[PDB]
């Protein structure tokens, strides 16, 4: 499943890299991505498609690192953004803007332009005022905007009874062309959805409106010579009449979460009548999943230590009551002791704040015996170098 | 103008042309000069809720001890440094902070349940008023730094509050058990153990006693047993000077509560303990907006999809800078992150247009603090009003500093 497993010396490592080693180099606490899991993942997603024509759009919001980024851009990923700052990371991280679609419920007219300029492969449009916008913006430039139309599953897009009518108010526009549709599907009302979706694409087909692609979004989906999901075995089964639809895939988690792990130092346990706790170097501002949602992610000893376990609440060092990591978790520790948080790849740094005036950590990348430096902490002054007192 | 408009919370009021003003300036001249979102902050707001909050002790010694972390910009620090306000600080980056904004150190007090070695080195360097301690492990690790330094460390002991826990079961569970602190019934104890090392120097005692939502009656039985342990420590040997009650504590509008009352009511008869409290969200809270513009109405149920996401403000009354005659639709305000939590308002009645500005209230707290750059989205500039001044104290980030520390793969 990923690269960071227990070798024979009896502690964990990161492909061919004690995570120890990691901690002693860069501080605690630190984010540590595996270049192999994200390859072998997106591979996974690439190859299970078959020869059906596709793209994978890597949902660039889930980890944006130019590290990271880079990786896949050297395997000819396409991704999706949300912003022109992660149109500007993929172009930084050596990404091809051909293969790039700009997602969003409020684009900016300056996001539009730029994204023109460049001409990404498609605006997937989430309102008629947004479409109205980015007709008024390609008119400015004198060019025209490839499009698609964000649709929601018969039962946050436009609903499929308005579909048809905002489809041709974008034919009727001038300096838009329609390219393709978009539907987050991702088992009954999935198939019963795709089927209506095919049905569009026909009808509208017939009144001079050419779908190109289909952009089915993330949530899916690989089984492990890798196979689709169910979901997209039934997708992939509907879609040999219907051609040449090039499918667009936009995955994050299933292929950044895995590839990454929060390494954190314990600084104290602690011991009340009925628990035990044990704080941490890690707070919500390093990784706020646990606090902000209710994420399970497993925690585990970087050594891990013989004898009976204690069940602990791993809480972070300020002083908030969302403030922790995991709750009622069985450990044999000692103070200093270092721990490596699971599935933190996606929606770990990407969400990472200052919080409690707390540099950002640093984010480091292991190929095979190899460690790169992919984003350096922080300095601590630097948190409030834009900032001014009162001149009063 | 005799008439200059104001309420009982801020300094953020229409006037004559039909606009939102923040004290003498136009909303709208900022969003103007500075681009959306944009978080304003009003000086004298903040002065009024730190004074009424200083003044609400009235005769009897104390200190305000501002919890930094509710708003810990530069601008809004050293303003209430002006004032003669202590902080309260949670790590290290908050004490550079206070003595950047020209703060005074011996009025800081560091409170965190994590701190590490170097941050106690640097506040010992500093020579802080006092550290509030949260566990014996923590104790042992400031004795080591302290003895390390070859200094004395000040400290006051976080102790959890002595309810009845016949009267209170729930609570007492709940208290005993929870992250923060020292039971009461281990107080003595752990004092002790801190009166013995001698690179440690007792000054305090840091007991949240309002914190638990309970009665009158049972807060003053908790708070006479707390004055007892005092009395049983000082005969001790022991000598506290100074107890910090946390939050919460507020006044009200401008006498203090009736706990607050209560409080001193029993440390007036002797006054030889100083009064610490930790306001944050109070003094703060409404000293601030977040001015945000309108960018698409999208009908279905009705969404005004909004420029400020979740990155800018994650925790509100939601008012127009200009008021449109017409009549109130619903909706709910949305962000632009690709995300389901990104929202600020849920069912608000306005007469919108596209381009529309919007301020949301009770911003200046808990509000830039926890903002991130999720979505690679730069953050916001904050301004701070004072009069009809405007002063920059955070400028807008650039857009490609958010990636600058990063590298890409060897070639
Ligand atoms: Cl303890």
């Amino acid at each position: 499943m990923d690269y960071f497993n227990y070798q024979e010396d009896g502690q964990l490592w990161a492909e061919q890299v004690p995570l120890a080693d990691l901690a002693n180099q860069y501080g605690t606490p630190l984010y540590v991505y595996s270049r192999a899991t994200l390859e072998r993942h997106w591979h996974a997603f690439d190859k299970s498609v078959g020869d059906y024509p596709h793209l994978i759009c890597y949902a660039v919001k889930a980890n944006s690192n130019l590290g990271v980024l880079n990786t896949l851009a050297r395997l000819g990923s396409g991704f999706d953004i949300v912003s022109v700052g992660e149109l500007e990371r993929v172009l930084a991280a050596g990404g091809d803007p051909s293969k790039v679609v700009f997602s969003g419920v409020g684009k900016t007219e300056a996001e539009m332009k730029r994204a023109l300029q460049l001409k990404i492969k498609c605006f997937n449009v989430e309102s008629e005022p947004e479409l109205q916008r980015l007709n008024k913006v390609a008119g400015e430039l004198g060019v025209k905007a490839p499009i698609s139309l964000r649709i929601n599953p018969d039962v946050f897009g436009i609903t499929f009874d308005r579909a048809a009518q905002v489809y041709r108010l974008a034919h009727s526009l001038p300096n838009l062309d329609v390219h393709g549709i978009d539907c987050h599907i991702g088992l009954a009302p999935f198939i019963d959805a795709t089927d209506r979706l095919l049905a569009l694409i026909d009808s509208l087909k017939a009144e001079g409106i050419h779908i190109r692609h289909l952009d089915v979004g993330g949530g899916l989906g690989v089984v492990y010579p890798p196979q689709p999901s169910e979901y997209a075995k039934a997708l992939l089964d509907r879609l040999e009449r219907h051609r040449d639809l090039e499918l667009i895939f936009e995955p994050g988690r299933a292929i950044a979460a895995n590839a990454g792990v929060l390494v954190t130092k314990v600084e104290f346990l602690k011991h009340t009548e009925h628990k035990n706790f044990a704080i941490i170097d890690a707070a919500m501002n390093d990784l706020i999943r646990p606090a902000l949602y209710q994420a399970w992610q497993d925690i585990i000893p970087l050594r891990p230590r013989q004898g009976e376990a204690q069940t602990y609440d791993l809480v972070g060092p300020v002083c908030e009551t969302s403030d922790f990591l995991g709750k009622d978790r069985d450990l044999v520790l000692q103070e200093g002791d270092l721990l490596a948080v699971r599935s933190s790849g996606a929606y770990g740094f990407t969400m990472s704040s200052n919080y409690n005036t707390r540099p950002r950590v640093a984010e480091v990348m292991v190929d095979g015996n190899k460690t790169y430096l992919v984003r350096q902490r922080e300095e601590l002054s630097s948190l409030w170098a834009l900032e001014s007192v009162l001149p009063e």
